[PDB]
């Protein structure tokens, strides 16, 4: 369903398009009669920057026969921001376009970040709290499968409406690490996938959730 | 870069895929996922090229080329008449679609062929109604003679707008159509400032057939 790869990194969201029908180069950039332009938002919330002024702001784009790549700063223009409760999520609603003269090739993709998800754990349960935003969780997936609503009682998976959306996972499910940050251990997920019903299509998202101590160690 | 062949039934516009191989053998390509927009802004009108093709629009590909032939008659030609003479502009995008890639060719096609023309001992004249273009330059082979050299080149124009041409810069020739001889033009480039954009029409406009005299012949 889904032929771009988005990661979203510390400082960092990457997209990568495979070329499908298109057969651009490297060298197809910063070259007279042909530009590129990066769009992020929508309508008037929508940030529109040539390639110049983005790279000057930490963009990066790279070009190959197989894929086109754009690296986009966390912190770029155009990016909706979600906190909640101290959790924080954030949506990159990308247009990369490159134009010639009576033609465009635009590269389109809605990413998903959530790194500093708050996470809390007690004696039995993990609980992520999600801030509330467009999307409406429809799956998880621990890696095996993509368990939809209707199951996630039944595999230790309990949503919470209260306040905002709390998604509570048994300690069972839970995997542990030792840990010199949190000492000397900490539960942790990895590579979970939650999966939104976002602005009328599926949209996922992928985080390593761990329980956090009061006060970690750092130097 | 786009060839614009303007008919009286029929406008057809053929596309160079200079940095795109969409259509190339191994890709499947179908009529779905295009749509073809003709006018601008809210008064362009949408079709998928299904619908389209059902009222006799025709898109012709592979993957050097992108050939679509739309219909004088179809909707979003913006049509304009006075004076016995007629043109009409045709804006066309034409999209192909997946997901999240997208192809857009696009070309504002401005079509005289049923230009009134009208010719005289001296002169050729030319009728073009009046619509956004700005007569700017009349291009005949080599070189685009602007405004400020019409009349040392034979050029004359007169107020919707008649422009002049003195016999001098008329080619002859003998067709079947004219046994004799006639005075006409091939390939007649008039260039307008449109809307804030340079826009071209191309046409060949011919006079009447001349006349010969009559030959006594054996009694
Ligand atoms: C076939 O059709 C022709 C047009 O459809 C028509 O030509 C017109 O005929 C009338 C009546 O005979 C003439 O009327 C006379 O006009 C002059 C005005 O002087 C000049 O006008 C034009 C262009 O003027 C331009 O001037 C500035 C720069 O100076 C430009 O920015 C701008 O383009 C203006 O338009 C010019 O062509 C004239 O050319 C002269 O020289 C030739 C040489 O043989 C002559 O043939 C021509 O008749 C004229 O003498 C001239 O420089 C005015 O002073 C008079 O009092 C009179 O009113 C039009 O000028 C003429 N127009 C053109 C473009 O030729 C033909 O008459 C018609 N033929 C028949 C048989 O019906
Ligand atoms: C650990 O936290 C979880 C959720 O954050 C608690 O689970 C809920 O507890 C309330 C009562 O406090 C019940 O009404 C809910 O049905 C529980 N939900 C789930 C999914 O278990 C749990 O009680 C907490 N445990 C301790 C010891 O505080
Ligand atoms: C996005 O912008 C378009 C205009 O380009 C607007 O019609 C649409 O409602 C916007 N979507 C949202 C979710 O605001
Ligand atoms: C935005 O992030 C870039 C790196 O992605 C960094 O160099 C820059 O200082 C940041 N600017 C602000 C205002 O945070
Ligand atoms: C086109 O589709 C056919 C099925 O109709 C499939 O067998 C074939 O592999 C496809 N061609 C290419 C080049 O992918
Ligand atoms: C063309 O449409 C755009 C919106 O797509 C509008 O802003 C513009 O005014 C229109 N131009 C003309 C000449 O009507
Ligand atoms: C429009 O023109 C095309 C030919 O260019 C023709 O096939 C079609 O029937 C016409 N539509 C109408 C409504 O006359």
């Amino acid at each position: 369903e889904i032929s771009e790869i988005v990661v979203c990194r510390r400082d960092l969201i990457s997209f990568s398009f495979p070329q499908l029908f298109s057969r651009l180069a490297d060298e197809n950039q910063n070259v007279s009669e042909m530009g590129w332009i990066v769009k992020i938002g929508n309508g008037t919330r929508a940030h529109i920057l040539p390639l110049k002024d983005a790279i000057v702001q930490g963009f990066n784009l790279l070009i190959d026969s197989q894929k086109v790549t754009l690296h986009v700063p966390a912190n770029a223009t155009g990016i909706v921001h979600y906190v909640q409760e101290s959790s924080y999520l954030y949506t990159v609603q990308l247009e990369l376009l490159f134009s010639t003269t009576g033609q465009k090739i635009v590269f389109s993709s809605h990413a998903i970040c959530a790194p500093d998800l708050s996470v809390a754990c007690n004696a039995t349960h993990m609980t992520l709290t999600i801030p509330e935003f467009p999307g409406k969780l429809e799956s998880v997936d621990f890696g095996q499968w993509s368990i939809p609503e209707d199951q996630w009682h039944a595999n230790g998976i309990d949503k919470e409406a209260t306040n905002g959306l709390r998604l509570n996972f048994r300690k069972s499910l839970l995997k542990t690490k030792p840990s010199e940050k949190c000492p000397f251990y900490q539960f942790y997920l990895s590579s979970l996938k939650l999966t939104f019903y976002f602005q009328g299509n599926m949209l996922s998202t992928v985080i390593d959730p761990e329980c956090h101590c009061e006060s970690p160690v750092s130097l």
